């Protein structure tokens, strides 16, 4: 499966999904990361890495649908099959997120459906759970929202800042993040037409 990762910024992630991709039996190739802001960090790790790259500026378009648009012609010249989005600070249209409705992906530092928006690890540690996590899901047209493909859970230490809760969830992240794009490239899991998770068994072995 051709993979793009959308970014607005560090493309937190994006390395993980990178070297998971290079492994032996990947189902998944990066093949595009496309970011609606210039010269930011994760282009740099992208382009570092061979892996082309767009950038398209939203001001540039009337609206929205115009703006995710451009963003699917771009996806449709690369042939992509599956995107993952990687800190992408636009909110998509309804058209596009339809569109790419069980083929798209992100992640969310915390076992949603807690803590939703933004600053989860502050939540979790104002709010004093003793278990957060992190979660990777389908995204819907409604931030936070759609079908859980992977969680892990990761304890809250005492004595933890924003800083240490966050640097032991994103190692969460760097396995979860690749292991569900794999389980999604390879169609072990696929998003049902009931809307729900549907976890295959591929005639091909
Ligand atoms: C990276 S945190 C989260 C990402 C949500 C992924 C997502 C998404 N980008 N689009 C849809 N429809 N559904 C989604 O779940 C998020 C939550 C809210 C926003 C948001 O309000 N963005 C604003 C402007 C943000 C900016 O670029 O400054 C907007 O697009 O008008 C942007 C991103």
């Amino acid at each position: 499966a051709r993979v793009a990762v959308l970014i607005s910024g560090t493309g937190s992630n994006l390395q993980a999904l990178i070297d998971s991709t290079r492994e032996p039996n990947s189902s998944a190739q990066i093949d595009i990361v496309i970011s609606n802001k210039a010269a930011v960090a994760g282009l740099d790790k992208a382009e570092r890495a061979g892996i082309p790259t767009r950038v398209i500026n939203h001001k540039l378009y009337k609206n929205r649908v115009e703006f995710d648009s451009a963003i699917d012609l771009v996806l449709e010249e690369f042939s992509i099959d599956i995107v993952c989005l990687a800190g992408f600070m636009r909110i998509l249209s309804g058209p596009f997120v339809q569109k790419w409705n069980g083929k798209m992906l992100n992640i969310h530092p915390s076992l949603l459906p807690s803590f939703k928006g933004s600053n989860a690890h502050e939540q979790a540690l104002e709010t004093g759970v003793t278990v957060t996590g992190c979660t990777v899901h389908f995204v819907a047209e409604d931030v936070d929202a759609g079908q859980i493909i992977l969680q892990e859970a990761v304890p809250v230490k005492r004595g933890d800042t924003v800083a240490t809760l966050s640097e032991r969830v994103k190692l969460a992240e760097h396995k979860i993040f690749p292991a569900a794009l794999q389980l999604v490239a390879s169609g072990t899991v696929q998003l049902g037409e009931n809307g729900k998770i549907c976890w295959v068994k591929e005639e091909h072995h």
